[PDB]
């Protein structure tokens, strides 16, 4: 089972559920091989009903689409699906906060409203939003009308976009015609070129990528803007992570998903409902996370991550998993199955993310108490099922750290240089006590045991002093095996790296350091690192490429995650990819990705299946900034 | 050869480029067999990095996607994608429509302006805009911007859809929330649903892609109602079609694509350099069509249709055809490459539309005429590069009776009743001169003889007394083989179709009966033939899913197609395809697509791949309609 998993706790229930004949995501992957060699290369394509075409990687016919559609066409045009795909995602979520905020203060939605003032007041200044003399609830109206307004053509580019980068950015993009139009613009124009016998030139077809990627950033950076509005922007939190979060005696509920419009309610309701759990003869409501949800409410509120990606169907298979509370984006189909043999109630709340043999609880926000307790009373009668039954939760967990925004970690930094708080961060960057910084971002894949990149490539670049922050699942990777707890910085990270993260600590009032790895939220919540990069190269006044900046998305499976790593290389960084997207089959498209772009926008793709290897080419990638800024390394 | 294609001058050039060694459609598709059975039946997903994922139609594992998709989820997401993309190409060509006209009236591209300002002030009355008082750059300023507003979600549904459907219809559709909300709005929400771990039910997914379908109604509409303010309502015309029309005395010019923004500037422009022609030794400037911008110019200007779709190449073959001028969709991108081999000058116009290896002009509406003539000197110039050498152009062509808009056809019958125009058709349907009627839509495709279903399944309609009406590439397979001329009248129709077609015809001062086939435009005109038949639904106070009306796909390829598939079962309409979609994988889906569909619709799929056995299943449908309105069959 470690082969499938480094995660104990995963290791205990996979042991479990085979054990029960319960199938798993390690099973249906086993069952799959051996896989597709034209899908994984990329040289397959289905646009159109002359299909599917397939082109041989290596010796003879067919050689071309039956259109005449080259290698380097369906590759090309397969990738800039994925990246449409993925903006689609990310700016739908965003799309629903921003209608949640406009119903909020409007009066439409009372259990909704804004709860972080000065968050809304500075980004209303970011988008030229006039604040003074104007009451919140028309300020934020006005952002909200703005964020709506980013999603087609105005005469305006994407304001997410062009206000979040720093100018000079915002020119080298600009002069490459790189700048999206707007949100769902960009993601239609991308399906329209890369349907049959449109677009079939891969370096126009990538530009378009590249554009449609910064579509995905203003979603992700409108997601993250919108949420801190609505419920709050992240300090500093204590919490724990993994499976021994589930407590028996508890109603557990999981909040699964990637949206928290509905998941922050529920945290709050719950605790209103701790009486109706004791009669039932629980202790109470025990609220735990999955997957990016899951990091939400753990950022704001504190609340345990129970689990993560490959893994999710883990929690359930404990037995004591009472309710699986979903919204949508990277929930396995499966749970709605493997809940008829664990006695899971699995209920999806989202109008288009609807699972057969689910139940389905249409949420609106205008309801949304009287949802949460419509859902928390099936936990609780859920709980009542299995009241007295065995169940199996692995005694594992870790204590986790988190909370940490691009305004904690400024704060954090103030309090050694009040009026200059990013001078402390660069100082120790020149002197060396931080090499570099690595954001570790994206999702688990069954073909990487679980975690091994992440924990491999982070425990390399820490023991080289480079500061390290993570999001998603990645940041659920590093933070269920220690990274997140400040009492391994002795363990895990350099002389110079720990100095630096005891004096922050110690100057935070809390005797010890900060954490080995800084949580900086969701896959959204990328933006969060963006704001941070951005704000330290407008204090150096470089563009973004020339930072000691790199990124990893070690173990990505998500189209989700193909725009993000997409969008990093596109403002300027070097960002390495530990799963083989389908481009191999195309030496041309390759190049283009991993040379040629930094040409363009100075960042590129690190393609590299082996976590030692890629550690060792993003310190390489971070060194040769540092050399281009003339520091030592 | 006669197994690839039934169009004579098709044949020839086949022979032509096999003795030359040109590569064709034909070859890559004989070099692509036996294709995956996989694709072919929608078994196969690759939304995420884990995958690809298969499933075996029949037999043991693999079962189930990695994550857990069942067959069904694959198979819907799949169809939901390709929905999806034939709305983003029939909106993307709506919306450059929608700017040019903004563009024309705020007199920013003189070479564009108001040509039908009838039609301006019915579309401005059918959406509400005020008329009276106002100027028509100020209506058309106002019918630019809805369109516009027709992309994103508003205070309003997409107009596009709800002012252009019966009352009843627009009913039954919000009753099971198929309206859209916005265009680019539907296209990113199924791209969202449809990726990893999100929508994983079939009906909630299909029921999706019926509201997708309609934002790729509206969008062609949108594109058919814009073209006809800018460029003219299309009314009846005489030409001709198939590869004769090339004159090898003449400079030969193809507009190829589907937006005639582009096309119908060449064709103004073309006459103005006839003596600059002339002074290289051509007789002139031969514009001809290709697909369905060759279409669109065809239906207002009577350019010759030289030929369509899957044989686009043997244009080229013929060594005569000195320019090749491209905007977007459906272009085989093996031109580029042939035209090293033939002398051709491919021209690429449009920035997200580049071809490797391609001649690029970028055109802008703001520039058009200068663009127009930089274009034509280089077909010029190709010309005098082969002023001289013998070309093979096959001396077959056949005539043409084309321009059948609504309106034209409305016009045609109020010869007959000036105020009650529908009355003789409908009079006709009852008596049984109509049995009913039949809509050919879509293109050829590769795996079907080319026009064998067409020609086939319209010889036996026709017999039957069915009004056949055609757009896009199944009107360019009826016109080339003759369906398009009045004079095969005789040998095609049957006596009460011929009765009805001879007394429309001698009462509009013709002497003689309509054509066999009404020849009603592009693709995005197949918006034109919704809007008869909701005339007649409106006319008989019935929904459309009683008229005795119905669909033939017959040689269907493109993600476009699907999409217009989907909402002509969507509108109400027993809709047949040709060639089969990859549904079969899944059951359930393909029961929904055939049967359960009708309680939701009254519309339904009609899989036919055999067109004897087609043609039986819709004049049965047709007969059904019959029954169920009372009248005789
Ligand atoms: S678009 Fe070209 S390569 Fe793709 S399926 Fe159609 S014919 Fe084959
Ligand atoms: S979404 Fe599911 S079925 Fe599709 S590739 Fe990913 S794991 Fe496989
Ligand atoms: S042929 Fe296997 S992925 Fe297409
Ligand atoms: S495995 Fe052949 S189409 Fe996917």
């Amino acid at each position: 089972q470690n082969l499938k998993s480094t995660d104990r706790a995963v290791q205990q229930m996979l042991d479990k559920a085979k054990r029960e004949g319960i199938q798993t995501v390690w099973d249906r992957y086993e069952a799959m091989k051996p896989q597709c060699g034209f899908g994984e290369t990329g040289l397959c394509c289905r646009h159109c009903l002359q299909g599917p075409c397939r082109i041989n990687p290596f010796g003879d016919e067919p050689k071309v689409g039956i259109c005449g559609a080259t290698a380097e066409v369906i590759v090309a045009r397969g990738l800039d699906r994925s990246i449409a795909a993925g903006a689609a995602g990310h700016s739908g979520h965003a799309k629903h906060l921003a209608h949640t905020l406009k119903k909020a203060v409007q009066g439409k939605a009372a259990s909704y409203m804004i709860k972080d003032r000065t968050k809304l007041h500075s980004i209303a200044k970011r988008l030229g939003i006039p604040t003074e003399g104007q009451k919140d609830e028309d300020i934020a109206l006005e952002v909200a009308k703005a964020a709506l307004a980013d999603f087609h053509e105005k005469d305006t580019p994407v304001l997410w976009v062009t206000t979040v980068l720093p100018p000079s950015r915002v020119k080298v993009l600009s002069a490459h015609g790189l700048i999206p139009a707007g949100i769902d613009h960009e993601i239609a124009e991308i399906m329209h070129r890369t349907s049959m016998g449109c677009d079939a030139d891969a370096q126009n077809l990538l530009l378009g990528g590249l554009r449609c990627s910064l579509a995905d950033l203003a979603g992700c950076y409108m997601g993250t803007d919108l949420a801190d509005i609505l419920f709050g922007t992240p300090a500093p939190v204590v919490t724990e992570s993994n499976l021994g979060v589930l407590k028996a005696d508890a109603v557990n509920v999981a909040v699964h998903g990637h949206n928290p419009v509905l998941s922050d309610i529920i945290v709050s309701v719950s605790k209103e409902m701790e009486n109706e759990a004791r009669a039932a003869g629980a202790t109470g409501i025990n609220v735990v996370g999955i997957c990016c949800t899951g990091n939400e409410v753990l950022m704001r509120h504190g609340i345990p991550a129970c689990t993560h990606s490959v893994s999710q169907e883990m929690a359930m298979i404990t037995g004591a998993l009472d309710a699986m509370i979903l919204d949508y984006q990277c929930i396995q189909p499966s749970v709605a199955t493997i809940a008829e043999c664990t006695g899971t109630t699995v209920i999806t709340t989202m109008e288009m993310s609807k699972i057969t043999g689910a139940t389905h609880v249409n949420f609106a926000e205008e309801a949304a108490v009287e949802n949460a307790k419509q859902i928390l009373r099936l936990a609780i009668d859920t709980f009542k099922r299995r009241k007295g039954k065995p169940v199996e939760i692995p005694n594992i967990k870790t204590k986790v750290v988190a909370g940490f925004s691009t305004e904690a970690i400024i704060n954090a930094l103030s309090k050694l240089n009040a009026n200059d708080p990013l001078k402390p961060l660069i100082d120790n960057v020149v002197n060396g006590n931080i090499r570099g910084v690595c954001l570790f971002a994206g999702c688990n894949n069954v073909k990487v045991p679980q975690d091994q990149n992440f924990t491999t490539i982070a425990r390399k670049l820490l023991k080289q002093n480079v500061l390290v922050v993570a999001t998603g699942c990645g940041a659920g990777a590093l933070m269920r095996h220690g990274f997140m707890d400040p009492a391994n910085v002795d363990e895990l990270c350099g002389d110079g790296l720990k100095a630096v993260l005891t004096a922050i600590g110690e100057a935070n009032g809390l005797g010890g350091p900060l954490p080995p790895v800084l949580h900086m939220g969701s896959c959204v919540d990328n933006s969060r690192a963006v704001a941070l990069v951005a704000a330290l190269a407008n204090r150096l006044g470089v563009d973004l490429d020339r930072l000691p900046v790199v990124a990893s998305a070690a173990e990505w499976m998500h189209e989700k995650a193909v725009a993000i790593g997409t969008w990093a290389v596109t403002i300027g960084l070097p960002t390495h990819i530990g799963v083989l997207p389908p481009i191999t089959g195309s030496l041309p498209v390759t190049q283009i990705l991993t040379s040629s772009v930094k040409d363009i926008t100075g960042g590129y793709f690190i393609v590299e299946l082996d976590p030692e290897t890629a550690a060792d080419k993003l310190l390489a990638a971070i060194n040769e900034r540092r050399a281009g800024l003339g520091l030592p390394w």
